[PDB]
């Protein structure tokens, strides 16, 4: 089973749950093994769509404030984590229940949909902690928003409104939180009555000449952030948070 | 190769005021493409080419834009059609991605289909706020075309282009101006007056330098968009043949 | 410096456009003022590098004049060098390694506007507009502008800029993704620089190795774009399109 996990399939959509809402649902080194080891499952699994989300107030607040070697194998773990999404072969689709921080958000850039509570906000402060962009962020943001606004999130630490997100290309469509929950699964039940291998092959056609670019963007991302939490500059701005 | 206007079956093809107009013209079908108007698609925009008008227009006649692809076996079966059909599209979405002069569409009313998904090839789209886009490749059983899965992405961002593409939700104007797929809405009583205003101020700007600017920015990107057309029409041609499709 | 004011103060370099009496138009020395503006600040303790204009201008991009300075050798070396000239005066945005953010004070136009699409930020007036009509003067895109606008404002939105010279306001370009954001012009400085100095104190080598992740791979593409948009330019800047358009523009 899962300790950090709620996953469930039924009627052609398999729904992965974060399940740590008494923190946050921060993702801890159980949980980065476990979201492989749902998504490995997933991709050969019946289901037609899979769908990311979260327990309780937040989606997820991140990575979890929980030597070189250390370092060396959370990059490994990150790399091989990012390499799922970039590889996952069937619609992905992110249900996003509340405020969502840090690699949550970057790897949305990786999924096919992504909506919205109006309560759900936005937020990538990684430079705050010392530390560089990864989950091809580096590479899918700028593309998606545009530099002047990929560059505020990414490097200056500004927290979006699900207005803002959706306005700038992350987010599919935001609905009150009052509905969101009526009005997400209404839609993606419906999405799940369509022709399955259509909707796998259509996503094929959109995402594999793009992999072998992904995957070299994470490799490079994983590298300098191996560096960068190495170095004094993040173990001080961590140790000061 | 024509003065003024050239007689097609399927198309209007007038040119004047420095604009080469290419209007489909099957308005009691909806301007269904045929596998007539495809070659003669093609035989137009060749013409458009080389003509001494600087901005080419497509447009539809009547109440729609064009519900897009229109709904008989060679020797070798309904798998040589398949590949048949397969060609006819890779040359057609070639045509788009080769045309060397400013190409806008003026969407005067609902767009389905391939009609859609090539107007990420175009320069500019003018759009009639009761025009509707709609690409229901999934709900046939098939898959994207017309460069669609590489120019969507990137136009409208993947979170939108999605719910277009793999799910097949129906834009309204004012949402495919806001998704980047169209350059200005236009109040439909103004419309035609208000696009052909600008489009004529447009055909008199200096015609080397809006040739020159469009080939500066589409050049080297054609390489690509002709490997994405041909990997496109491949997956297509499996599509065709698969229960999906049929059933 | 004769056309720029360069300071720096509260870890942030400013290279402000100074020939407000021209509404900051860029001459031949502004060019070569730019690019060793730039080489020191690359090099400066700064940790952000913001470029702006004095005055009601941002910037009315080349300076028209620039066509009539006619060398000894003649029109055809002249748009050699200057070809080669602006491919560098463009290279030095393309491979700047610190953040550097646009801090537009009234209307931008030509290659000041190009630019824009190499910056890290770019925070407006109301006041702003933005426009680059080198179809109006019968030249061709600049600034790697044939790549950088239609990724980021998208086709439909880049081919009636570049080609068709439309002139957007503030808000246009911000809906766009030109610009980060735009402020009312009477709050505008206050409301940038509070920001940029509060930027200005994120730990500094993670603001520089982000940036280098997000541009570093994208360099060599850039280079590219620029060699090209050059060498077309070198033959546009010769035609009779852009000859009448100068005579025209210059009697202005």
């Amino acid at each position: 089973g899962f300790e950090t996990l709620v996953v469930t399939s039924e009627d052609g959509i398999t729904k992965i749950m974060f399940n740590r809402p008494k923190k946050k649902n921060a993702i801890n080194t159980e949980m980065y093994h476990e979201i492989m080891r749902a998504l490995k499952a997933a991709s050969k699994d019946d289901s037609i769509i899979t769908v990311l989300t979260g327990n309780g107030d937040y989606y997820s607040s991140g990575n979890d404030l929980t030597v070189e070697e250390k370092a060396k194998n959370n990059a490994v773990l990150l790399r091989e984590f990012v390499g799922c999404f970039i590889d996952f072969p069937k619609p992905l689709i992110a249900v996003v229940n509340g405020p969502a921080v840090g690699i949550s958000v970057t790897l949305l850039g990786l999924f096919d949909a992504v909506y919205a509570s109006d309560r759900a906000t936005f937020h990538t402060p990684f430079s705050h902690l010392g530390q560089s962009p990864e989950g091809c962020s580096s590479y899918t943001f700028p593309k998606i928003m545009s530099p002047a606004k990929a560059t505020e999130m990414l490097i200056f630490g500004k927290k979006l409104t699900a207005g803002e997100a959706c306005a700038q290309g992350l987010v599919t469509e935001v609905f009150p939180d009052s509905t969101f929950q009526k009005e997400v699964w209404t839609r993606l039940k419906a999405f799940a009555k369509l022709p399955p291998n259509a909707l796998r092959i259509s996503k094929e056609v959109i995402r594999k000449r793009e992999r072998e670019k992904l995957h070299a963007v994470n490799a490079e991302e994983c590298n300098v952030l191996q560096g960068r939490w190495l170095s004094d500059e993040c173990t001080n701005a961590v140790v000061n948070f």
